[PDB]
């Protein structure tokens, strides 16, 4: 029961971010939240090529690295290799179908684009200081560390995307497939939206500043500086990217969009909190991996990690969510003179 | 069985254009067909925002044409306006989940949002000449002409899209939801799509240009002149967009991709004509309706249904369909000085 185009004349302004009447007219005179329109403007501002980014001293500088730090370097941009390649399709496979209002769905499909100009600009990357690109691309599917974070991560838009076929096809109530009896709720699937939501918050708020990191801790040792320059770039999509989801979730448990979505945010509080613990945790063993055998000028498992805790508490609290970290201050303040 | 990660490790150059493994990494480095990765870079190029082209003097232009101009002016912007909605979610959610080539998904996506892009100049234009844009708006949805060109190309979405979610849910084989045996045959999945891009490549291919013709009339009597600029621009996107369909569906009934796909091709090469030239005909009943009550300087319903079958044996002869109309020279040969 989806269409592209559904006939019947609704009014748009009075239609729940998700789960409503699919958008027929794409208009952008009107709107019901304002911030959605301000981040595809925002967005669109921000446009950039990454063929255009010179990555020419970055061989030199990638191949003049010891191999701890190549590892360092290298298995942190499998990582956003991995992040983003999600990132680029799974936003609008797995929440284009649900949406009812025009600004967010084209936000949506806004934001994926920008993810695959980002991807774009990996492989512009990858094809630059490494020799075989292909070694490359291929660890990150069989890569037992890096593909640990990548089925969670995926698991939520999965399930999402299965729960809304069965939902659009069966619809609610119990039905036969195949004898078995298989019971489709819209509430339970508002529940699988929420915590996917909250997952890619994770990501783009937590995982992905994780990263930038990283990248930075290069740059200001003068090095990969073409590199820099296209993270720098893409830190500052990220941060629009954030905000998205950010308030999403916050208009959804507010109650002010759909209001079962409050009740369900509020069944969900430990979930969500013990997703976004777990992801934290995660990158703090990430922080094992990449410093196994070393660290660099700059960085080491005890700055990265402190991080991670920090932006944590940053973003849970962004999102309603109890901080569950002592940490309080920035260990690596230089970041933020890279971060815009 | 679609997954935003498919965690197994494939050579994407070897997996057919669409049914393959879903796509895992998002690579660029390498292509199949070169096609693809050109289209990208040349959209990437032509990035343009409507919010930058001035239509401000378009709406005295507008205000002062006399009614059935007016008419003729207003029923192509929401046929436009009606269009570009659907182009932009449908590639999305129904070829997006099908594909099995990085550099294809990446196209999709990138055409995709530039039609968001077509729709948010398509709003730039509409409130800047009308006064209460609304009616325009709602319009779109309840007018039974314009709604009536929506049900073809929406009924070939919905049902690619209604079949591919059977088939990830269900597997191939015969089946039962709710005791109703239902037959999953992937053969009928591929028809379903080789349909629908026959459908898409007449829609961007013949519909849209009927649409630029009446555009640029007004141009050509130096009117509407904001909206000229946008419409150049859309038309440049456009081009590539038709070259796109026409290679997916030139690699697909050539075999060179999928064999069953060359057998699914002749195996409804009397449908595919058949749907061109119902398409046309729609265009020359379009073209009735835009001058019910008159015509002007530059076009008329005579004048405009000799483009439609101008352009639309050209098309057909590029996907190799047969040749429906009298051969002639462009009739509108000023058209060329707007397009590309
Ligand atoms: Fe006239």
């Amino acid at each position: 029961a989806y269409t592209t185009f559904s006939q019947t004349k609704n009014d748009q302004l009075k239609e729940p971010m998700f789960f409503g009447q699919p958008v027929n007219v794409a208009r952008y005179d009107q709107q019901k939240y304002d911030i959605f329109e301000k981040l595809i403007e925002k967005q669109l501002s921000f446009f950039w090529r990454p063929e255009e980014v010179d990555v020419s001293r970055d061989r030199i500088d990638y191949q003049a690295l010891p191999e701890h730090e190549k590892h360092i370097f290298i298995s942190n941009l499998k990582y956003q290799t991995l992040l983003d390649s999600i990132q680029g399709r799974s936003p609008n496979v797995a929440l284009l179908p649900l949406i009812s209002i025009p600004e967010l769905e084209t936000w949506v499909e806004t934001w994926a684009f920008s993810e695959t100009i980002h991807s774009r600009s990996f492989t512009h990357i990858i094809r630059n200081i490494v020799n075989d690109p292909s070694v490359v691309f291929d660890d990150i599917v069989t890569n037992e560390q890096i593909q640990k974070r990548a089925e969670g991560i995926s698991s939520y838009y999965d399930e999402l995307i299965e729960m809304t076929s069965y939902w659009h096809l069966l619809g609610e109530g119990t039905h036969t497939v195949n004898g078995k009896t298989v019971t489709v709720s819209l509430r339970e699937l508002k529940k699988k939206l929420y915590l996917c939501l909250m997952s890619v918050n994770a990501l783009e708020a937590i995982r992905f500043y994780v990263s930038f990191a990283c990248s930075f801790a290069f740059a200001e040792r003068e090095l990969m500086e073409g590199n820099a320059k296209i993270i720098r770039l893409i830190a500052r999509d990220e941060a629009l990217h954030l905000t998205g989801t950010q308030h999403m979730l916050n208009l959804l448990r507010s109650g002010a969009d759909d209001p079962e979505m409050a009740e369900i945010a509020e069944e969900c509080k430990q979930e969500c909190y013990d997703l976004f613990v777990q992801a934290a945790q995660q990158e703090k063993d990430w922080a094992d991996y990449l410093f196994r055998d070393g660290s660099m000028i700059g960085l080491n498992k005890d700055i990265l990690c402190q991080y991670v805790e920090y932006i944590t508490n940053i973003r849970m609290q962004a999102v309603g969510l109890d901080l569950p970290f002592q940490t309080r201050s920035n260990p690596i303040p230089w970041i933020n003179t890279w971060l815009v």
